[PDB]
DNA sequence: ATCCAGGTCTACC
DNA sequence: GGTAGACCTGGA
């Protein structure tokens, strides 16, 4: 694990001896949409019906608004703290072409997020800009999510399946999902009536999981890979969006290679570490606007 | 303006 | 199996 012990305080939990953990790298690498950077460098986020604030001071991480029981059963896995990222980076760095990207995002960790929230979040992500994606997700939450209080402000949890099933296509359009509104409505319908079961899909091996996710309207090869990587821990995923495409064309493939060929090339080369390789590549490419 | 952003769906050889 | 057009929105 990438930490050694924790200390439960009155208003938070302190995680000691943390390694491969930097706030900007984790929250701004593209994998999540409900974490917001604070003036002081901290980040406040909403996940699993809770508001959490995270601060990094030296080798210690302070997670506000949670206790030890919550750290053990929810947040330790949320931050993927049981995985040794030093080994991941060591293996990937054997490839000189990946070195610069790994060095740039040394503190990245792949969060273990909720399948339902992630499914809808990435359907919204298609042919969209992150700022807009964040707004749409928060609007959806404000419209039907549970009220949460933290430091004088009311935050809204992501809606339950039952509450989201109450949405009409127009409701999604109002939250500004654009043309994706119909996809979100259809998807929530299939989750609600049980046509597709997320717990079942998450239990499948990487390839079968990917195929089932593509059954959802609005989900293609890229969105499916994001969903299984970010909420189902299927690490052979290699989501090829515009940024990863650019990164791969700069290092491994020609400018006329299809996205499918790029995905297959990446998965073949990086294997079980494809998802991690993709994140370092994405973050470097987007931040440096290659 | 025309293109781009965490693409996907539809029509079609 | 592989491939041009259309598609909400809004900052550059
Ligand atoms: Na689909």
């Amino acid at each position: 694990m990438d930490f050694d012990m924790i200390e439960e305080k009155k208003d938070s939990v302190i995680v000691r001896n943390v390694e491969n953990f930097e706030l900007k790298d984790i929250f701004d690498c593209g994998q999540c949409f409900r974490w917001h950077r604070q003036e002081n460098g901290n980040y406040i986020g909403i996940a699993f019906e809770k508001v959490v604030e995270v601060q990094k001071i030296g080798e210690d991480v302070v997670i506000y608004n949670i206790n030890e029981e919550e750290f053990k059963n929810v947040w330790s896995e949320y931050f993927d703290l049981y995985r040794d990222y030093g080994e991941i980076k060591k293996e990937l760095s054997r490839d000189p072409l990946l070195k610069k990207s790994v060095d740039f995002g040394e503190g990245i960790r792949i969060l273990r997020q909720d399948p339902f929230e992630i499914l809808l979040s990435f359907i919204i992500s298609a042919n969209n800009r992150i700022p807009m994606i964040k707004k749409c997700i928060n609007n959806i939450s404000e419209k039907a999510g549970k009220k949460l209080e933290y430091k004088g402000k009311i935050y809204y949890a992501f809606p339950t399946v039952d509450k989201l099933h109450e949405f009409t296509e127009k409701d999604f359009e109002e939250c500004t999902a654009g043309f994706r509104a119909k996809y979100l409505k259809d998807t929530v319908d299939r989750i609600y009536n049980g046509e597709l079961n997320l717990e079942y899909i998450k239990s499948l091996n990487d390839n079968e999981c990917h195929e089932e996710l593509k059954k959802f309207m609005g989900v293609g090869p890229q969105v499916a890979d994001c969903i299984m990587l970010f909420s189902m821990q299927k690490y052979s995923a290699f989501p090829v969006d515009t940024w990863v495409k650019k990164a791969m064309m700069s290092l491994y493939v020609a400018p006329d290679v299809s996205l499918k060929k790029i995905r297959d090339f990446g998965r073949e080369k990086f294997g079980s570490l494809s998802g991690f390789a993709q994140q370092y590549l994405f973050y470097y490419a987007r931040e440096n606007n290659i």
